[PDB]
RNA sequence: AAAAAA
């Protein structure tokens, strides 16, 4: 039932075709011969016209292929004759190979694109010599009486080689995308070319991947990502050794990665510099603006010689929040700033938190929750790029409950948490701007431990939404328990505190509680020594190392200075031995451990493992 | 600097190894001539004598291979071929292959060779025609100062194709275990022959497994296993459609595929038929054992006709438990019963749970659990298979605490606690039974609900012990919640009215929260609609396409009278459309989702993916 | 059985 097509090669000895045409058991339509435009393919056309009126063969001619004098010619007739095998619609059921005629460099490539696309079946034709000719003992000539002899009295073998598979993504392919262009045009005859090289790349580096995969195919879940395995031996190995944050080439390295943002606060974004102007310069009441105050850093402030508690910490981004973000056009601009440095980062997914209820003064929470949202959602629209239609950087939104050592921030708890609780209700389109989760901020002690907050955080628990917490930056390990185990926390900020306890890690660890490490911060804060030069070592390692889901993250840009290719580098810094894997580590744990749906953690993870660049 | 080994066919026309050595910059050594038994090699032979003494040539003939007339005499020279590749201590850095001599068949197969083996270099050589021969315009048979005439002018091109890389598992191999075997051997020359035609199968099928590793690499991550997208495009398409268990292959291929076990009672195995014979006649005091009396089972009790209530379910199973198992004897042989029905089952990790305060009255529990746990060691140590050295099912222990509708039970269950706790940290290496979890099980009811026993769970909480609660089977959502958030429980049992409420459905979803079905014991207890054909319908499809984590298990085998196989199989029966990647996704839950150790579950997931059977 | 099926 099969259509069977015959794709022979032919060279300065015609009559190879017809006697590779009648190959027993096999009726053949449209028998397509090729070429190199020096022989003559007359007795192949009387032949098919005199017996075998039905076949409608095609002979195919190469662009100036005269002789095999360099690699060049090799090459052109090798990607012609791959568009020749795409350009007719055929299965691999139907493809009918033979190796036969012309140079070896023809047969074997022939036989290369057989097993390479998968045709029904290879062959090679062999004919004796039964012929008086000239001289006795000769090949049979070009005459057809003597060929249908040598057919009929057995002087034919017709040598197979089984059939072949094929490629699964190279079976079909398409014959619109590698054109052939025919430079002349006649009754069934053309003389084809090929404008570019193109399917000798495709090819290459398929086989290429191909081998790749094959490689590594073994220690394949050990890798955080698919798309490293593709990556070779150098490449593999290239990415073992420890990070060098020295190295301009790491650096460009690390700063070209997609990353994923977890840990964000709106409110310490623009506070130093030039953007602490363009936010101020966007006021709708710039009367009444608070006057320009440039909060005095400590010496060195990216890499302090001695920390600081939290208070000047917190005093330290005093430009920037409740004091400017109330007016409407102040809070647009810093969206708007925060959206083009995620984007400028690299960033493909972050989560930024707010809080609205600090920026509400006649205007009420929810409408300066509303305005967030919708600047984020109309520069999110504004920004198409990225392949499927799909925004460049995704943020959503997690409201801060945040805790006072003494006055009134119950109350405000209780807001955040009804209004984060109702924004969530609200807003459920998928791909939009969404609020998924709430925080446990501000000032910890033994006497605003998380156990305290059990009661309002009943409601949210209720509704189904995901619960962060701060703790373990001056806390033991006993506020930490209190977070995971009577709050029910899903992702635990800063837990520096954790190691003290083996049972608290590996309870953390098993019930997959990410944990959210900001290096600049805690460097700023608790301090840590550097290059391996008593706070106690960077947890870094002994976290990835006892398998918790830990994740780095920037905490406050405009407080610390920094973005999150810099708090990598300084995470680096911080543990001597940590490697780009773990790296990409970090980034799985980010992605796993983020508040998003399963379709959307899908696309990430695709995203990010098609997004790695390359040495 | 590398050695820059040559390979090259021989034909019936020498002078092209002469031709092929000269190579404009390479210096060559040890060049390797591949030929048939006739063709005359002499010529090469006084050419490497006056012209290059270092250069120690070999000549390989094949056995039986003169004339071909069928492809069996190609396919023993193409094995041949492959076997004198790898004969040589060669990389592909320094092989240079030319495919000059010899039929269009074995330049093809040369440079498949050389393709797949990888080279530093595949080419060949062209000859100008220079000497006038016999006739008009000959080109160099013979003559080797008429060869060097041709090359210090230059009439020979040597077209350099290019350099392969070749896959990276038979880069180098090794000779041994594809070895040789010399019929005859005089001087540099030898004829060889190969045994069998193994190598061939092996490069087929590393190239088909190549290919479908390819064709399947889009889809991987939704795989549950790795090794599931080695299984082409035929065997996807058969995974994908649904389940029927009334064709004996669906059956063979379930009971063969590797399970895992997170849901059975130690107390309900053997409790009818030859089973309870078999642990009755091994106690230790057979005078003081109890009459032999078996509950009568209703009618079609594997498939009831109408929903039963649990209190008869309970006294169902009196045949054993507390009235028989009380024996030491009884117990180990229990346990060892047990161990053999899931390595028969094909189990590869099985969490067994037991209730050794009802077997103390004259040894105190402690001793009960050190019995069982030894019992179980044993068995383990005893079934040694499998590669690695590792058992082939590993069991561990799950507490039970339970529950009455009235009496005296606290007691109970606070000793239940404490052992659990004792046990967990009595016990600690990798590779042996340990007690990973506790339970909650027994008659509730709204007064005996979850939240009221957290002031008994707090101590296993802080000393890292894993929690699974029996909830849902008769209760709404409000028993779900209150275990998943109040006592933090990591696994939910007979979750049946968890669909009712979203918000709850959603929370646990995201917190990966597991959820144990036991389509047998539910559809004996609540009664469900079989084959499509009011309880409602049975929740396991919701729940996959709702990303939950579910898995399927057996409750109690004795008194279900079933196994996991028939477990999944109803589990099919019970959900139409169910397909068999339903079946691995449930098992990769039930694996992600059990109580183990990080390397413990890399291991039994790469042992799962390479175990489980094809169609 | 290299520039053109043994
Ligand atoms: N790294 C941190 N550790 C602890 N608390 C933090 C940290 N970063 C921010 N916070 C707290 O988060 C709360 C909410 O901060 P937000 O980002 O909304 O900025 P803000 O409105 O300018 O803050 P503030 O209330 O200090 O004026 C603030 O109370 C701040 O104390
Ligand atoms: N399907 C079920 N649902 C709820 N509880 C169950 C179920 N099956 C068994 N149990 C409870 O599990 C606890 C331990 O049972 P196990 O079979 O290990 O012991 P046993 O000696 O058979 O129990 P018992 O003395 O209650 O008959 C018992 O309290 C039993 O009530
Ligand atoms: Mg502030
Ligand atoms: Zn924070
Ligand atoms: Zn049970």
């Amino acid at each position: 039932n099969v259509q069977a097509h015959l794709f022979v090669s032919l060279g300065t000895a015609p009559a190879i075709v017809p006697e590779a045409f009648l190959l027993p058991g096999a009726r053949f339509v449209s028998v397509h011969v090729l070429t190199t435009e020096r022989p003559d393919v007359t007795l192949i056309r009387e032949f098919f016209r005199r017996h075998a009126p039905g076949v409608n063969l095609t002979i195919t001619r190469v662009a100036g292929f005269q002789d095999l004098k360099s690699e060049e010619d090799h090459f052109r007739f090798e990607e012609v004759m791959f568009r020749w095998f795409l350009a007719s619609r055929t299965g691999p059921e139907q493809r009918f190979v033979c190796l036969t005629g012309g140079f070896k460099t023809m047969s074997a490539a022939m036989q290369k694109a057989a097993t390479v696309l998968g045709a029904a079946e290879v062959f090679h034709v062999l004919a004796d010599d039964c012929c008086v000719g000239p001289q006795g003992r000769l090949m049979p000539p070009s005459t057809l009486e003597e060929i249908l002899w040598a057919r009929d009295q057995g002087h034919l073998h017709w040598i197979r080689l089984g059939p072949e598979r094929g490629w699964p993504q190279l079976r079909r392919i398409a014959p619109e995308q590698f054109p052939l262009q025919v430079v002349e045009e006649k009754g069934d005859e053309r003389r084809v070319q090929a404008e570019d090289r193109a399917f000798g790349t495709f090819l290459q580096d398929l086989l290429q991947r191909a081998s790749r995969i094959a490689g590594a195919w073994e220690m394949l879940p050990e890798l955080p990502f698919a798309d490293l395995a593709t990556w070779s031996e150098g490449e593999l190995a290239w990415l073992r050794e420890p990070l060098d944050p020295r190295a301009p080439a790491d650096q460009r390295w690390v700063a070209g990665l997609p990353k994923i943002e977890l840990h964000c606060h709106l409110g310490g974004f623009a506070t130093h510099g030039e953007l602490l102007r363009r936010v101020r310069n966007a006021a709708e009441n710039p009367g009444k603006l608070p006057p320009l105050e440039e909060p005095r850093l400590p010496e060195g402030w990216p890499l302090p010689a001695q920390p600081i508690p939290l208070a000047e910490y917190m005093k330290l981004g005093n430009a920037n929040g409740t004091a400017l973000l109330r007016d409407p056009g102040c809070l647009r601009e810093q969206c708007r700033l925060l959206y083009r440095h995620l984007v400028d980062q690299g960033v493909c997914y972050a989560e930024v938190r707010c809080s609205p209820a600090n920026y509400a003064e006649v205007r009420s929470p929810w409408d300066v929750l509303a305005d967030i949202r919708a600047a984020f959602q109309e520069c999110m629209e504004g920004a198409r790029t990225a392949p499927g239609g799909l925004p460049a950087c995704h943020v959503n939104l997690i409201l801060i409950a945040t805790r006072r050592a003494s006055g009134d921030y119950r109350a405000a708890i209780a807001r955040h948490l009804a209004l984060a609780v109702t924004a969530a209700e609200h807003w459920r389109d998928e791909n939009a701007c969404r609020v998924v989760g709430v925080d446990l901020a501000g000032y910890e002690d033994e006497k605003t431990r998380a156990h305290y907050f059990r009661e309002e955080f009943t409601a949210v628990h209720r509704c189904g939404l995901a619960v962060t917490v701060h703790a373990g930056e001056n806390d033991d390990a006993e506020g930490i328990w209190r977070a995971v185990f009577d709050l029910n926390a899903r992702r635990l900020g800063h837990a520096l505190s954790l190691g003290q306890s083996r049972e608290l890690l590996r309870s953390v660890a098993d019930r997959g509680i990410g944990v959210e490490l900001c290096p600049y911060a805690n460097l700023q804060i608790k301090g840590f020594r550097l290059d391996g030069s008593a706070p106690g070592p960077y947890p870094l390692l002994d976290y990835l190392r006892e398998g918790v889901r830990v994740t780095v993250n920037t905490d406050n840009i405009g407080i610390s200075a920094a973005s999150l290719t810099d708090n990598l580098l300084l995470a680096a810094r911080l543990c001597p031995g940590l490697t780009r894997l773990d790296l990409l580590h970090l980034q799985r744990h980010a992605l796993e451990t983020a508040f998003c749906t399963a379709t959307q953690r899908l696309t990430l993870l695709r995203r990010i493992s098609s997004g790695i660049p390359r040495p």
